[PDB]
């Protein structure tokens, strides 16, 4: 009856201030915590900054879909951090199941339309990152090179702990390393990245009539992939 209760906004002040281990957010003067209770503590002022923002703007309840960056943070320190080796290998791992690499075989319009959208990565990744992959239309197989597969390994391995954070939607939600690295890398933003992703309901949708489930669902996917490029920037 009193869980709302122990969700008000009970603080009356926030503010910021750096620690040796990153940037503390004070409500009324007291460090932020994590859920469980550990340190919340932030790679850059600017995501202090907005962190607090967000818990100023709290009215009468903490509402967690306003906290977004307060959700990624916590994440990045409860989860990512502390499981950084596992995380980045498993991140790196979507070079070898790439979205952009498993084309249609049919039909042809379709064929067509996946090029035009996905080459231009291939193309990027091959060039900016050195990771040229291998593409396959249907269930014929293709493998990775397996010096490409390392070269994405170790382009993921390389990022900061927040930032492998905000890649990990990026990646996950569309199923792409390479539309992942492109946002981080500035090549595509995260619009792009989803409407690149979504090529292939979206020409089943024109031809067959949309789902709104399946719309509904694909805005939300939007939504989340904004907030993680937000992220993302938010921690340089």
């Amino acid at each position: 009856h009193m869980s709302e209760w122990k969700a008000r906004r009970f603080w009356a002040s926030v503010g910021i201030h750096k620690e040796e281990g990153g940037w503390a957010v004070l409500l009324d003067e007291r460090p932020l915590r994590t859920p469980g209770k550990q340190p919340l503590r932030l790679p850059t002022e600017a995501l202090a900054l907005a962190i607090a923002e967000e818990w100023q703007a709290v009215q009468e309840v903490i509402d967690p879909n306003a906290m977004p960056l307060t959700r990624s943070a916590n994440s990045a320190i409860e989860k990512v951090a502390p499981q950084f080796d596992a995380v980045a290998a498993m991140l790196g791992d979507y070079g070898g199941t790439d979205l952009l690499s498993y084309r249609a075989d049919a039909p042809e319009a379709l064929v067509r339309a996946q090029a035009e959208g996905w080459d231009p990565l291939i193309d990027w990744a091959a060039t900016e990152l050195r990771a040229p992959l291998r593409i396959t239309h249907g269930v014929i197989p293709v493998p990775q090179d397996p010096v490409v597969l390392l070269k994405l390994r170790a382009e993921v391995a390389s990022l900061d702990p927040f930032g492998l954070t905000a890649l990990h939607d990026l990646v996950t939600l569309p199923g792409s390393l390479i539309l992942g690295l492109a946002v981080i890398r500035g090549r595509i933003d995260a619009p792009t990245a989803h409407a690149l992703s979504r090529i292939d309901e979206e020409f089943q949708a024109e031809r067959w009539g949309r789902d709104e489930e399946a719309e509904a669902q694909a805005a939300s996917r939007l939504a989340a992939m904004r907030d993680s490029e937000r992220f993302w920037h938010l921690t340089r």
